[PDB]
């Protein structure tokens, strides 16, 4: 029967990249044969305009029945003012997370060919490449822990937050960040603060048991302050970055803006049942929102990795990621990829998504 | 009468470089009149070596009756497999900072003149330069938050960590930023995960408190993930960090290798009353002991903070950090600091020192 995606395209750039996204599918379920129904829900700021909170019932409802979330991007100036709780992040995505149990978040980030210029790395550093999937760990540890809130009065009212994790849930992240690597180039960097945290300790333990299992994987281990240095030093040299959940939002953050091309950048997250949502690692980008101007890369990517990851139509997210290639290596560019002087000839959001369409029909 | 100051070496290049910052100490004495007595103490590995452990009670109590420390650095390979709690740098520096209750750490980092293609950033944008002063809060938060340890057992065995802040906490160290801001570009950047933590939301709202005072200094509040990021694209742009424990242990060090130059840059670490330990923030880069070639302006920097911030001899300080510039603007380098071409010439320890020292002596 037919396979069933929740769309999620949210707040700014969402709806105006997401069509793209779903012009590529189009052309992927023709050349395919691929029966999938989408269903369209609001999630974020135009979730709070229609509904009256960022998550709605009926969005959650929606996302339950399907086989996975082709999620856009959340969040703008007109819902900032509101209270922490009640925005369109926090209030939809860790809620996302935990009702889902997504306790495996995957970001892979590359310098792509003839891109390398853009990276804000020293050219000696960036011409030599990267390629790292960053695996975190994404339903435990401080984002979840408690208790957490506040006690006391004046000077001496006091705000607490707890990390905890566990052997199971450190022992399921690092499973899939050696699974990962077997498949890459064999070696995990995990990335911890074991001189000071008893997680990090812990995850350092476990992480060690779970290595045992592969012997063909190399393992190291490196502190967070650290890693962020080493990451401008030598990023060539990492393969699979393996974190916890506040380490690891952090480090997939500073590699993005190594890559110099966050449009491109998608971000899995998915639970044990392989039910995932998918979306851009950038933001809703209200500045340029209907403008038409976007970088749909990043959604469109999200899609092949929905098709990978949740759908196992491992062929047909190929296809995807090898128009995507062929656009951006025949000079096929959006703005923010060209310099000033060439910027001109910036291509818009739909030509992007007509022409990786079309490649993807070509065959 | 004399000021007193405490020397703890520690280990690997720790008391080559010191022997240099001893150099340039004795012709600051000579050059402004002053009386400075020595004493020595060990700390870290060799602490370890001759009593047993990396923070022996009469090195303690040595620190406590002097003025200041002026603190090489600890580690080595010698004591990598010792329980994490007995190793030089966790053993010594997080009860150092427990103890003298030094809750303020200052990280200076700037690109020096003539210095900017050190840094791993593309060439557009170390051209730029950048100076930025990292404030860390440095006894509270998830560091020394409890409860921390570890309960149950098998899959279900789980560490935790608190992070705790109080306002008291909070309000003292960001007056110590926003009165650096005063002297300097008048700008503070506080970084957070207040969309996340408790602790985050209670920080961002004191800062606010505190910024009332100081409306001629601009405040901005920028999370921790995009801070990473943020430092890559705009370092120019920032003046004054202001980072609870854990977020100020990542910053600064990002900061430090966008430099290139960490053997240039210098750490305090104070307590209200004044009293502080000031040490290279690189390490004791122990596979380069005893040969001669390392660095020894950061040791020889944190005598110069020493003098102004713990014993307030600004003339002083301001005299060994103009002595040090010339050394750099003149071109004499170690070997770090140069080409692969021009390596051969790099100037040696000693050299360093005597150049560096014959410069306050000149006036
Ligand atoms: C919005 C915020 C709660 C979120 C997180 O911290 O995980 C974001 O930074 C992310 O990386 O997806
Ligand atoms: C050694 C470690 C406990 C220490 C810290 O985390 O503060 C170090 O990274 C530092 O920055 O001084
Ligand atoms: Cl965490
Ligand atoms: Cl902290
Ligand atoms: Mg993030
Ligand atoms: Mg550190």
């Amino acid at each position: 029967s037919s396979y069933q995606i929740a769309v999620l395209a949210g707040d700014g750039i969402g709806p105006e990249v997401m069509a793209e996204a779903r012009k590529v599918l189009k052309a992927v379920e023709a050349r395919f044969g691929l029966n999938i129904e989408y269903t369209e829900y609001d999630v974020g700021g135009i979730a709070i305009d229609n509904h009256g909170c960022p998550l709605p019932e009926a969005t959650l409802k929606g996302c339950e029945a399907a086989d996975a979330v082709l999620f856009g991007s959340v969040g703008g100036p007109k819902w900032e003012h509101l209270p922490p709780n009640d925005q369109p992040e926090r209030g939809a995505l860790l809620p996302l997370r935990g009702h889902f149990e997504l306790f495996c978040n995957m970001r892979p980030a590359k310098l792509h060919p003839g891109l390398e210029h853009m990276s804000p790395l020293r050219s000696d550093i960036s011409e030599k490449g990267f390629d790292i999937l960053c695996v975190r760990e994404l339903t435990g540890g401080i984002y979840f822990g408690k208790p957490k809130g506040r006690q006391g009065e004046g000077e001496n009212e006091e705000a607490f937050d707890t990390m905890r994790y566990s052997r199971k849930e450190i022992r399921r992240i690092a499973k899939i960040a050696f699974e990962s690597a077997q498949g890459r180039r064999k070696k995990v960097t995990s990335v911890d603060k074991a001189n000071v945290l008893a997680c990090s300790v812990l995850w350092r333990e476990v992480v060690e048991e779970v290595a045992k299992d592969y012997p063909d994987v190399e393992l190291e281990h490196i502190y967070i302050d650290n890693a962020t240095m080493q990451l401008l030093r030598r990023p060539n040299e990492f393969d699979v970055m393996l974190c916890s959940n506040l380490f690891g939002d952090i480090v997939s953050d500073e590699i993005a803006m190594l890559t110099g091309s966050m449009g491109l950048l998608a971000s899995i997250s998915m639970n044990s049942q392989g039910f995932g949502m998918y979306e851009p690692a950038g933001g809703s980008a209200p500045d340029i929102a209907g403008q038409g101007i976007a970088n749909p890369v990043a959604q469109i990517l999200s899609a092949a990795l929905l098709l990978r990851h949740s759908l196992k139509l491992e062929d047909a997210a190929l296809a995807i990621e090898a128009a995507v290639s062929k656009a951006l290596n025949s000079g096929y560019l959006t703005g923010e990829l060209l310099s000033s002087d060439q910027r001109h000839k910036a291509k818009t959001t739909v030509q992007m998504g007509d022409f990786i369409a079309d490649a993807v029909k070509a065959g």
